């Protein structure tokens, strides 16, 4: 692709910091500000139930790839305008890559 | 995505007539002149076991998505330049939605 794995540790540490406050990843978890995202990867953007998201993330129907999940995660807005999902983005692509294996592994 | 849902039943009928021929869906099923396909949505080019990809197909790494999918069908070795793939390509959106509609299903 054009992810490369990471550091799943790092990862881990790196969602507590910057996703926690948002959002679950366990099976089973609540939604909060942001959706669960257990089951993530594959899924079509705008489907968790029981959640209200922007009508810019539903119609936009993003696939859930890492690859995909990159570009999303490195500017959120500009990737989506209209999103209200209020993250400034992961600039560094080795914050990304390391997060995304994290994110591969928890949501499975 | 720019992937839209199409016939399943479509979509089997154009595996049957344009894929059989070198590969199977089934889980367990065997690799032929091309690898068994169950479990290739989300799984990166190249990993099955026992089976002898190109080189092209590995170090292309793609990672294999609806969306992904598609373009590989329009025209495989202008996606993929040196895979052995010798197929010429699924020319019509509509028909690569039909097989990739089947596909996503099939392979589950
Ligand atoms: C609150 C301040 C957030 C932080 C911090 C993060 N996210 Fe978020 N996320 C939030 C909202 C309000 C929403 C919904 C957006 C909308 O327009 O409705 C989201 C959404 C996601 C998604 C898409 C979910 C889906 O399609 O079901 C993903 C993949 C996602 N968020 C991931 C994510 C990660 C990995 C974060 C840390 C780097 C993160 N978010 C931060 C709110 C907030
Ligand atoms: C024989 C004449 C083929 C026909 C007809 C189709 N495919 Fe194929 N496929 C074939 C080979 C020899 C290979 C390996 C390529 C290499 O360079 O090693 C492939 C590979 C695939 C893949 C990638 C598999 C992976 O990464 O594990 C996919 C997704 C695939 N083939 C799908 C596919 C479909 C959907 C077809 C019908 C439209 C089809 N192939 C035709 C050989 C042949």
């Amino acid at each position: 692709t054009e992810f490369k794995a990471g550091s799943a540790k790092k990862g881990a540490t790196l969602f507590k910091t910057r996703c926690l406050q948002c959002h679950t990843v366990e099976k089973g978890g609540p939604h909060k500000v942001g959706p669960n995202l257990h089951g993530i990867f594959g899924a079509h953007s705008g489907q968790a139930e029981g959640y209200s998201y922007t009508d810019a993330i539903i119609k936009k129907n993003v696939l859930w790839d890492e690859n995909n999940m990159s570009e999303y995660l490195t500017n959120p807005k500009k990737y989506i305008p209209g999103t209200k999902m209020a993250s400034g983005g992961l600039k560094k692509e080795k914050d990304r890559n390391d997060l995304i294996t994290y994110l591969k592994k928890a949501a499975e």
